[PDB]
């Protein structure tokens, strides 16, 4: 009986935790019915002599070793993804470092899978900036994930949003672009609430007419494209998608607010999984997936409708702050030791919301470790003069 005491309205209030920890149990890829990964977050170094708000510092060790959990877990890695802040604290030079030191893990291991985020994020959006521009931008950091034997997830580009005249713009791109990688891409549609910056994607301030065009390309370079992560967290606008999507291009959820209902799926179709939530609950979600790949999908909802509410919570509006829940929570679970995050991100969250995220996180059987939790909460609350 572990009971601790949290803030709730400006003061401070008994919390016992009733949670049942999903078991971590290692787990093959095959054993699912579903292709999931996990967007994996960055371990910042806490040692180094960096400014953390201008440049970041690495733990090599820490962040690769959560890779390893995830590849245990049985789920893919979706490498210097939104959730490794990448555009937002994490620039090209170390995502690059990331994905080179992540390949090479992954080539060490029978069972691991692995997709590297391929984007424009070295290039400065300008008021001169050209297509021609971007184009290198794109092969460049293409080229270099292909020279380490990476497969890329084909990231939303900053300059583009910002030089596109129109939906023509994005046709001519992506067609260079797609008709000039190696191997299939995962196309990634990330939202305003992500990235303020990728505003109007696809050429239209209206996501509809927008998924006109991105369907469009799509249907172009079939062949070329293994799938869609949409990050938009509007789950009507998934479905509508994945119905309209050609024969074998995938749709990956990126919805983090709705990826239990629409992972399970319809009577019409279902989706894959590409997810920072799936970083945070990972125990939960292989056990889970393993469930929906028995056919027993009541279990499967058993498992995950509980972490729905903390997801939500996680990815609570102002949302780009997410991934401070998710290496909060990384913390709680002892897969590191401080809470110090590239762009020292650490301080996004207010208390009071990490508390939240601990009742949550206890009651969604996401806390690997419960006395452990509840220690590393109680340094957190001592900290604050708790």
């Amino acid at each position: 009986l572990v009971s601790i005491d949290l803030p709730i309205e400006g003061r401070l209030a008994r919390y016992d935790l009733t949670g049942r920890p999903v078991p971590f149990n290692s787990r093959d890829a095959k054993a699912f019915s579903r292709v999931a990964f996990a967007a994996a977050h960055v371990v910042a170094d806490p040692l180094a002599d960096n400014d953390p708000w201008l440049a970041p510092a690495i733990d090599w060790e820490r962040t690769l070793a959560f890779r390893h959990r995830l590849w245990d877990l049985g789920l893919g890695v979706a490498e210097s993804m939104d959730t490794a802040q990448r555009g937002m604290g994490l620039g090209w030079p170390e995502a690059r470092e990331l994905i080179r030191r992540s390949l090479a893990e992954a080539r060490g291991r029978p069972d691991a899978l692995i997709a590297c985020g391929a984007g424009t994020d070295h290039l400065a959006p300008g008021p001169d900036v050209s297509i021609d521009d971007i184009l290198a931008a794109y092969e460049s950091q293409i080229e270099a994930i292909e020279a380490e034997g990476g497969r890329i997830i084909l990231m939303a580009s900053r300059a583009l949003a910002a030089a596109a005249k129109g939906p023509e713009d994005y046709i001519r791109v992506y067609d260079r672009v797609l008709s000039q990688v190696k191997e299939p891409v995962i196309i990634h549609w990330l939202g305003e609430m992500f990235d303020p910056a990728l505003e109007g994607y696809w050429g239209n301030a209206d996501h509809m007419a927008a998924m006109k065009t991105c369907l469009d390309v799509l249907e172009a370079h079939a062949a070329k494209v293994d799938g869609i992560k949409i990050s938009l967290l509007s789950k009507e606008k998934e479905i509508v998608m994945r119905r309209q999507l050609p024969k074998g291009v995938r749709m990956y959820t990126g919805d983090d607010f709705n990826y239990a209902e629409l992972i399970a799926g319809d009577e019409e179709g279902h989706s894959d999984a590409l997810l920072g939530i799936f970083d945070a609950i990972a125990p939960v979600a292989s056990a889970a997936l393993e469930a929906l790949g028995s056919g027993r999908n009541g279990e499967f909802f058993e498992l995950l409708e509980p972490t729905v509410p903390l997801s939500r919570h996680i990815f609570k509006a102002p949302t780009r702050f997410y991934k401070t829940g998710v290496v909060f929570l990384a913390y709680l679970n002892g897969l590191q030791d401080h809470f110090v995050m590239i762009g020292g991100q650490q301080s996004a969250r207010s208390l009071v919301h990490l508390a939240e995220l601990f009742r949550l996180a206890d009651k969604a059987g996401a806390l690997a470790d419960p006395e452990l939790a509840t220690a590393r909460m109680r340094r957190v609350l001592a900290m604050h003069g708790v």
